[PDB]
């Protein structure tokens, strides 16, 4: 093989790669969805209530946002720091 | 390989993968409107909290739009400002 | 490559990624017929709250939509404005 | 290439296309469900809401439909109205 | 290319294309179940409602139904009306 | 291409198309269960009502079958009336 | 094409057709696993309908497996009464 | 065709599809769970009965099994009696 | 075809075959997982008959994961145990 | 073949079937998330039973994780410890 | 085979196999989501528990957590430190 073909099919594979990491984005749009669901149920009936109400639901949808990070992260190394093409030839 | 080849081959998988990625929006679909649903529940109860009640949902419910910005921002990214076609050659 | 097998190949894959965007589409339908069956029970409890009900509803629906809107967006553009053709030779 | 061979593998990717956009279709069958089974529940308990009840579930239905029309209309383009045979050579 | 090549994989994709699209049957089934149990729990509880109950469920039910027929419809072009061999050569 | 060359690759499609359509049987067994539950439900509690139970759960469930019904007609056709080997050259 | 190579294909496409069929099987899993949970709570508050209960499951269930049987079908039609062998040539 | 390729790829198809029938066991593990978090929340309320909560939660355990079955025995025939192989040549 | 070629491409899609099968844990971990949550809410308002809440979660839970067992055992037996090496050639 | 080609080719599909593997995790973060929930509102209720509640939570938990670690083993089978490289030739 | 062919192929498999196994990440949004919703709904009722309630969501958050992390390992190993590379020729 040349260079540029093998760079070609790697490069081809990372675009792929970086996009289907990303399916795993459906996952915190459905869990903090229903977190904010609660919070607008909780506040309704307990105005006073409404920072613990608030702070507590951006803590544990900050937990529930990790794991769409961690896509994030893998389609940019892909894309911008591509840690195939250093490995060939 | 030639450089058309090259561009050709890239730019094919970067369109499968831009779309792929945008299959996250299942997800911020699905939580956003249980969100709404709530919020139409609670005015119907109690219509003095309609202030914190619809400010309560759409703060959380931009919390559950971000994995869905973030594949757009990668699709877009693959479309308009591709980072494979100037790494070849 | 000649050009004519560099754009049929391109274009191939843009049908194919601007499909697979528009799975997203059942996010918002599951989400929003929530929300819709949330303000039918409402209605029938409380006539008063009609105004708010549906108000608040379609506020919370189109909330909701917006993910489905950038598959769309997406698609149009690999269809109908398609940004590879011209980065090509 | 010829231009047979372009038409014949733009227009094959088209037909997948067309068919991988209609799984959006899942989405609204689950929602509208949802909807009417709320309404139904509703009649029963108050028969003096039944207008209330059917016109409010048809709009809140009416808007969860949307993306499956929207997969519908880029499926019937790809087939009738086809936007890449024309940008062929 | 040939003739009979280029119809032979334009009808393969449109087989591929046709059984794909009749995956969204999976949500009225879904949806339409859950309206069918709520019809069930309320004429046990309200027997002489039955006429709305099932009126209502059924009509709910058919909107439902919806994205399965266009699924359907596309379908059955597809496989009976296909709209790509004509536009060959 | 020679003719049976042809009606193999058309063939070979039609398999998968057809099984692929057959996915969609998730949905009527989801929902249906749902509605089957219910039935339990309601019968235990209202033993004098088994006779507009099971009527009520049979037609709702017979609904949400017809999904179902359209993917095993699809690959029904694909099988044992195959349309596309007649188009055939 | 040669007749060997001609079955060989339209089997290798049937053995992935049968399998992909046999996903539907997730429905009907999950459904009367729902039925059977309502039949555990039911006779645990009404003991004495244990008959109707039971009866009742199981007529419901029977009903929700009928998607799971028409994919099995279509598998075994596939590997041991293949249509698609006896068409070729 | 020489007569070990028409088994390498016909063989090679097989243990594709006996592993994707295999995604079938999703659904009874989804309904089988649900079944017995009912059965763990009624011997508490009711210790009285521990002997038909268990025994009914068996039987409908056992039915929702069933679709698991099926794929297993799919995948069994591929593996161990595959039908493809006898047919070839 | 020479007998490593046709080797390679069996043991290549067991391989596939093997990985696509373990999809199926999705089902008990979802399932189990509902399980648990109800054996926490049991315990808690009855935390003197924990032994027969978490025998019964237990037992439930085996019958659960039946079908991730399953899935494994036919991976291991494509990895471990391939039972089509020994039919080629 | 040469010996390079079938290891290069099994490997890939290895790296592949790993990775499909991994797709099972998603099951024991749904479920697992439930049974924290309901720890959560259990020690909100019932301070006492604390130690009861995430004991049971733990051991309820730890069963939920099981297919998740058969893929992770299986993954790191193919990566490690790779049983195909060695049937070869 | 030449060895940066070789490398080529497998570089390419990694990457697709990567962004495969980042699909796990659904699962942890989901369940963690459910987790911060109990726990939101709980502070407002109990603001008094809210050291349990916190400390108890975060220990069942980290459980669910799992899975997305043993994904993102697997991801990272094939992108960084590449064990087929080595076993090639
Ligand atoms: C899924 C990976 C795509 C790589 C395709 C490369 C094809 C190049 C053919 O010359
Ligand atoms: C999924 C990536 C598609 C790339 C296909 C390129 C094929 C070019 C063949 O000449
Ligand atoms: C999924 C992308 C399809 C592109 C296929 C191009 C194949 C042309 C072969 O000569
Ligand atoms: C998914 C797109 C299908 C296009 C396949 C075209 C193959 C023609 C080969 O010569
Ligand atoms: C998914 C589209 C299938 C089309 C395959 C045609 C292959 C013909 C090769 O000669
Ligand atoms: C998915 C459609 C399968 C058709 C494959 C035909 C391949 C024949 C190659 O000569
Ligand atoms: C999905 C259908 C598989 C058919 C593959 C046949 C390939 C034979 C190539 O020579
Ligand atoms: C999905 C079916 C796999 C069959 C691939 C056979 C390829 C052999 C090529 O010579
Ligand atoms: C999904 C099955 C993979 C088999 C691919 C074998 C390709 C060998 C080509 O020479
Ligand atoms: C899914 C399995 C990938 C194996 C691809 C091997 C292709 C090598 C071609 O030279
Ligand atoms: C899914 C694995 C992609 C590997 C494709 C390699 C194709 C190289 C052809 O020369
Ligand atoms: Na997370
Ligand atoms: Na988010
Ligand atoms: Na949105
Ligand atoms: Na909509
Ligand atoms: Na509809
Ligand atoms: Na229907
Ligand atoms: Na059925
Ligand atoms: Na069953
Ligand atoms: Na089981
Ligand atoms: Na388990
Ligand atoms: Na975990």
């Amino acid at each position: 093989m040349d260079m540029l073909f093998a760079k070609t099919v790697v490069l081809a594979a990372s675009a792929v790669g970086a996009g289907t990491a990303m399916i795993a984005g459906i996952g915190p749009g459905v869990g903090q969805g229903y977190a904010a669901g609660k919070a607008v149920e909780s506040v309704a009936r307990q105005p006073e209530a409404k920072g613990d109400i608030i702070s507590t639901m951006v803590l544990g949808q900050a937990v529930a946002e990790s794991t769409g990070i961690y896509s994030l992260v893998i389609a940019l190394i892909l894309l911008y720091a591509n840690p195939f093409v250093g490995l060939l030839g």
